[PDB]
């Protein structure tokens, strides 16, 4: 970037957030274990020095959309999507990326609409439409996804067609709330393939900690979903650190959540430089914060630091 | 005071960046004359120190969104929704803003979905809706206005209900794309009302200037709409001048638009401490750029300074 700044975060609040996983404001702070899961989410990868990660780009309106062009499959309401890069140009399954930058990195069944606009004329048409990032034939990687949606007829092949999201869904006939799975990742080449590229698995090591998350509830479209969504970083410090590029100076930046309310320090935190942050905390936890409340960089600190408990 | 905190614009590319006045990406630069009408848009408005202007807020995806409750209009699929702030806590119609921040400012017929949980099971729903923000009921500063959806029965009151917006539509005529009309503010507390505490009209004022445009297609759900979306600043510059808080040295940053693969400048521009972009050329042009070009603040210059044509 442009500026000649030390090493910091930026001064913002919580609500003034976004989720890095999902185009949604972040809400609050959450704390939990991790040990009974696998904590490898492709966006909001990014390390304190500012080289994204996983399937990470820049902006957060293009998290979970798709574009290209469809073509229906005979005797159904679905689609296939061939993709299209985010720019509109042709796809390249070459690039080393887990899947096109900004693909769901859950697996869950992610409804908006599907829009489409006919070169010719200017026409124009859309349906509500569902992905399901579980099912064998979401490809991404490969430039296919397939959609369930409202139509069977009223979708042109061949035109410019845009996936937005909104939420997600569930089957309300089944045990409520087990869908989406936020920390199962998807099969981005399809069933029974292996997806490369990806940002490694995170975990806390140090005795007495865990992972601080950055957290947003999904509108529900349909059912009884499982709407918490977890980020490990927001999607402002992916595009800060991007921009300053700051190296570390040692594995853990040491940032202080202020209340400009009282001038106190509510807790502390460890931000590693690799792009996740824990505290000092056992068992599940929604943190109370001041709306107003922001964090700042105090220290470079070694993993081994110990924290202040909260 | 002389020797404050350097200026400067990220080093961000067009298709990086966001239009402040719709969730999604920018994608090309365009200029043409503006003398005819008015502009004088309330998204995507800041200072070039940091001063948000308008209904201005930082994030993008919250961009001509609402939440609140809805009430149905018994005998239609419409519905009243009574406005939340954006944290879901009680709405103000006395703050000092000209309407909800981020709300939208442009008349046009916008759909997107509403979504809605049911907080003692989690129960969920969604459905398409429209709201046009020229209806005489479009009343957002007081609190209120009105979506036509796909149901008349299928939500509850006094639940949590989303819009989250996806494109535009055109209907009520057979002319084509005779709106939404980009540049025609809508009354913000219903027809026949005067609008408050507004960011001001920008105009080129130097002879042989036009103002640059950060442009988009916004998609398009039915008829034939006009999608071009055009906004003054990149949702990331106002992010960026807020965060950053550099002191304006003069009244226009001299920016440079750099080509990376040859290193050399495409064109040069003013951007205005008030948060506007001109650049000296007479008629309708859209720009070709490298896509990996991006903007650089070269000098704070004076008022009168002559551009090389581009």
């Amino acid at each position: 970037g442009p500026g000649s700044k030390p090493f910091s975060v930026p001064v913002l609040t919580v609500e003034e957030m976004t989720n890095s996983r999902f185009p949604i404001p972040l809400e609050k702070l959450f704390t939990g274990p991790s040990s009974a899961f696998v904590v490898q989410p492709q966006n909001g990868r990014c390390t304190t020095d500012g080289v994204l990660l996983g399937t990470t780009q820049l902006s957060p309106v293009n998290i979970c959309t798709f574009r290209g062009d469809v073509t229906h499959i005979t005797g159904s309401r679905n689609y296939t999507m061939n993709l299209a890069s985010q720019n509109w140009n042709n796809y390249d399954p070459t690039e080393e990326i887990p899947a096109p930058l900004g693909a769901p990195d859950f697996v869950g069944k992610i409804q908006g609409m599907l829009t489409q606009t006919t070169r010719a004329d200017g026409s124009t048409r859309g349906h509500k439409a569902t992905v399901y990032t579980g099912s064998a034939d979401f490809a991404p990687k490969l430039g296919r996804v397939q959609f369930e949606t409202d139509t069977d007829h009223d979708f042109e092949a061949n035109q410019n067609t845009k996936f937005t999201p909104v939420g997600v869904i569930q089957d309300g006939s089944t045990t409520h709330r087990n869908e989406p799975q936020q920390w199962v990742l998807p099969s981005y080449s399809g069933r029974n393939t292996h997806n490369v590229h990806l940002a490694p698995a995170v975990a806390p090591t140090f005795p007495g900690e865990q992972l601080l998350f950055f957290r947003s509830t999904m509108p529900g479209c349909s059912g009884y979903p499982n709407m918490d969504l977890d980020c490990l970083l927001p999607q402002e410090w992916v595009q800060y650190f991007y921009q300053e590029a700051a190296p570390a100076q040692s594995d853990v930046a040491l940032l202080r959540f202020v209340n400009p309310d009282t001038g106190r320090v509510l807790f502390e935190c460890k931000l590693h430089k690799s792009g996740y942050v824990t505290v000092a905390h056992t068992g599940q936890h929604d943190l109370v914060i001041p709306p107003n409340g922001y964090f700042r960089f105090d220290s470079w600190v070694n993993q081994f630091y110990t924290l202040a408990p909260m």
